């Protein structure tokens, strides 16, 4: 198309260049990125505001602090490519969440009520040492239980008052799940759980404070249950590849150059 | 000129170029092409595509059948590899030729200065430093014993080696230290290392036949002429210079600012 470098005789052109990086595994990620952008920018471009993109960018900075500038250059990213990738993950997210709320049927709300426990409120005791978890346990199982005290005088940190459903993100699955099975004013056992980043086995002790009735009507919890089916679909690759496989067809996307033929081998 | 199409929008090669031009991988692509074309019109007839095929076959036999997967693990193709062997040979020939031009008499003076006559010794290669001591002391009985205890002890294939101060037969340690002995005599346990593994190898050199310096140039020229080349040949700083010159002759100049300082190192 254009010229890149000149020399006596032959010269480098945008074509000669493309003919080299054309089959580059890194080029496939580029073409596929332009498709996702142009497609979702026309079908959802107005949905996600450039104001939301900023909020996410500013938070991304506040976290890495004065390391953000470095952290980016590290994994090969300019401060414009990052703020540009935050928008795409937010477009595909908006699309993945509206279509996840369309397919919802009756059988789904009924297959989501089976394995669902009502919201609970307990006194959690997080610990790093397992022998200390076995210690606070017998103190909790004494004549003067006084669990709340044992908690506030031993917890690894954070708080002691925790509220959670069955499919809610608040405590490790191990804890979250074993905790619900307990009944009104029921003390747990030493629960071993991995950490989100340090993988340092954290040991928890939970005691149910206030709990409610399981209930039997599905329409009763359509609020929680509905946002839970979306929460799962939104976290499912096969479903995300699918909503992309849809938008791409709705945009009648069709590759011309063979090199990138296997790009939509998952859409 | 277009890559993919859609409803009311199109992805042309222009959009793509404006996406990966500032990429680090793309900077290498421009350079590789710029390097090839220049060394092709200036030294293409010097490197025969028949000489590249032999160099390629050597790589194959070495990696054996795993050559296919090996290239895949490095991201190379089975043509891009052979393609790289050519540019790796064009530049190599330019360095040898270019380095064999500004050769001055003073260059031969600084070469004969620290040079030493070619010597032949009955070397011994060992794994553990422990036996490296055992073989030495048992070699200190009558003297001529070292001969037989050098055949059934050396971990290497041959014992007789022919080297000077510019060869790369034995390690630099076991090389220079082996040129500090007399016409005859053994040496101390030289602690060296392997190229493939880091395993420390312990050598024991024994001079058998030596020559002597002739305090002259041509007395040792074809050797002091190859050493200067092999030195500028392995000097990255000088290698950059030849590229800087080839590019200077082809009057090379970039037009897109997206690849401005790609020759700042050249
Ligand atoms: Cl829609
Ligand atoms: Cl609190
Ligand atoms: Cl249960
Ligand atoms: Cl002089
Ligand atoms: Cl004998
Ligand atoms: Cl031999």
């Amino acid at each position: 198309n254009s010229k890149i470098a000149t020399m006596k005789g032959d010269t480098i052109t945008v074509a000669d260049f493309y003919n080299e990086v054309k089959n580059s595994t890194a080029s496939k990620q580029a073409v596929l990125s332009l498709l996702v952008s142009k497609v979702f920018e026309k079908q959802y471009g107005d949905k996600v505001s450039d104001k939301e993109v900023t909020k996410a960018y500013n938070e991304a900075a506040k976290y890495y602090g004065d390391s953000f500038s470095s952290a980016l250059a590290s994994r090969g990213y300019t401060k414009e490519d990052y703020k540009k990738q935050i928008r795409s993950e937010k477009l595909i997210e908006y699309a993945v969440k509206e279509e996840a709320k369309k397919e919802i049927t009756d059988a789904s709300y009924k297959s989501a009520y089976k394995d669902y426990k009502p919201e609970v409120t307990a006194q959690v005791i997080q610990l790093d040492s397992e022998d200390k978890a076995k210690s606070v346990l017998e103190e909790a199982k004494a004549d003067g239980a006084d669990f709340a005290k044992i908690a506030k005088d031993n917890t690894k940190g954070d708080k002691t008052e925790y509220s959670f459903d069955s499919g809610s993100t608040n405590l490790p699955s191990q804890v979250l799940s074993a905790a619900l099975n307990l009944d009104k004013d029921g003390v747990s056992d030493v629960i071993k759980a991995s950490d989100s980043t340090t993988y340092k086995p954290v040991y928890y002790i939970v005691k149910i404070t206030k709990k409610t009735d399981k209930n039997a009507d599905w329409k009763a919890y359509k609020k929680r249950l509905k946002e839970i089916i979306v929460s799962q679909k939104l976290n499912d690759s096969n479903f995300r590849n699918a909503v992309i496989g849809k938008a791409f067809k709705k945009a009648n996307v069709k590759i011309k150059d063979k090199a990138f033929s296997e790009i939509l081998s998952q859409y």
